[PDB]
């Protein structure tokens, strides 16, 4: 039961790597799926076969060697909400939602302690993302090997092993 769906077409969710001397590239997950329980369960389902990086043989590689989507297609994060709150905001209102959320990613599930901003848009829709910027660290998701497998494949001399993330989602009700 479903207090909620994702709209899984305006939503997005964003990544950045950094390469040699601060090179950032901005990367996306074209794929996202999810919905809220009437249990007040938030899930956000990525699909990491849907990274898109604007390099079809970049995209194979992170694929391939670092998610490693023959194991791992999909990231998953689950994170309790409280409904009620979310019901109580005006439209137009926002809220800061302090969450300790679990992300499921590359088979080491860990938790990310951070502030969602929640702001109403409709009397069915909601708008959800990240209050501030949100490092996270390959190493916490045992990706450090598949980073390092990328840096040789490339013949680079670093890439960082923290990536900032972003995302906008929005969730529906019926
Ligand atoms: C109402 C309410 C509150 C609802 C809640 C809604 C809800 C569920 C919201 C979500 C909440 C949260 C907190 C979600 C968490 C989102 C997160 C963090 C998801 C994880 C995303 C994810 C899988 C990110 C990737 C992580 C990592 C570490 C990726 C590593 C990337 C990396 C460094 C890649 C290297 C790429 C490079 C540079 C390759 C080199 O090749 P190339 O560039 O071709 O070389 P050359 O220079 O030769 O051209």
């Amino acid at each position: 039961h479903l207090a909620y769906s994702l709209d899984a077409t305006a939503s997005f969710l964003n990544f950045v790597s950094s390469k040699k001397t601060h090179v950032l590239e901005t990367h996306r997950f074209d794929v996202l799926s999810g919905g809220i329980s009437t249990a007040g369960e938030a899930q956000l389902v990525i699909d990491l076969n849907s990274v898109n990086t604007g390099i079809d043989v970049r995209n194979g590689r992170m694929r391939d060697y670092l998610f490693e989507t023959a194991t791992y297609s999909v990231a998953t994060v689950t994170v309790p909400v409280d409904l009620a709150a979310v019901a109580g905001l005006a439209v137009g209102e926002d809220m800061l939602v302090d969450v300790s959320a679990t992300l499921d990613l590359h088979g080491v599930p860990g938790v990310i302690d951070t502030q969602l901003n929640v702001q109403r848009l409709s009397a069915t829709r909601i708008m959800v993302q990240n209050q501030s910027p949100l490092l996270i660290k390959a190493a916490d998701y045992s990706l450090e090997a598949g980073i390092e497998t990328l840096r040789n494949l490339a013949s680079l001399n670093v890439i960082s092993t923290t990536v900032p993330v972003d995302f906008v989602l929005f969730y529906e009700a019926p």
